[PDB]
């Protein structure tokens, strides 16, 4: 078995290809993949820029550029935290949520395509197993 | 099923965590994850910097920095292509190969850890299936 190591490098290969294809397909909505991720995160709740940079493993500059772009398009707004007005949060707008919905459909379509060879039964089995891999490494790295 | 889309986002999450942990663990050998990838690629054969940037989806500057670093440590050397001396290739050195070996063991150990919940039987089943996902998207994106 060079299989375990192969699983991790295959996952890495799929990720790079998926990032590239998603960057391309999301352009239809004038969004980079990172922009999409920022919307996904803020849809979950207001976030600080520091949170976003760490969550997606990108530089602060990447986040600042992404936010300015979503902000410019009225999808997010920077608002001060209520408890301490010195801290700024990135908050999704109703329009941001609407664009997020569209981005998810673009994402769904690509996923349905790339996983097309798998039956719903295999999908569940695969998800369940790679979910174990994620849980293991998330504890380890942080 | 939000499962197919969940498979792709779980793969993305695992990738980010793995990149971070590998960057940490490979530091023991004074290598970033990208440095490791450059060694893996050049181990396969001499490569141009353009090839490396595209293969790993990073900027040319990332590759230049990675190469200078491996070069400085005597793991790779820049050599001119024989057919057209104007083109420069990045070639791994015998020492580079030796360090690559060590990096692979570090990688193997992490993989054995994160996939530990899986039996060799599940490993093969999972690899076979995600290999189908990779083949699908690699054709699509390029």
């Amino acid at each position: 078995n060079e299989n375990r190591i192969q699983i991790m490098s295959t996952i890495a290969k799929i990720y790079r290809a998926m990032s590239r294809e998603l960057n391309r397909r999301l352009g239809e909505l004038n969004l980079s993949y990172l922009d999409f991720l920022v919307l996904r995160a803020t849809s979950d709740g207001p976030k600080t820029m520091a949170y976003l940079a760490n969550r997606y493993f990108v530089t602060q500059s990447a986040i600042t550029a992404s936010v300015d772009k979503l902000e410019e398009m009225g999808l997010v707004v920077r608002v001060r935290d209520r408890e301490d007005r010195r801290k700024i949060l990135i908050e999704i707008t109703e329009k941001g949520l609407e664009t997020f919905n569209k981005g998810i459909e673009i994402y769904k379509k690509l996923a349905n395509e790339v996983t097309g060879d798998l039956s719903e039964d295999e999908v569940i089995l695969v998800l369940d197993k790679i979910s174990k891999i994620l849980k293991r490494i998330e504890e380890i790295s942080q």
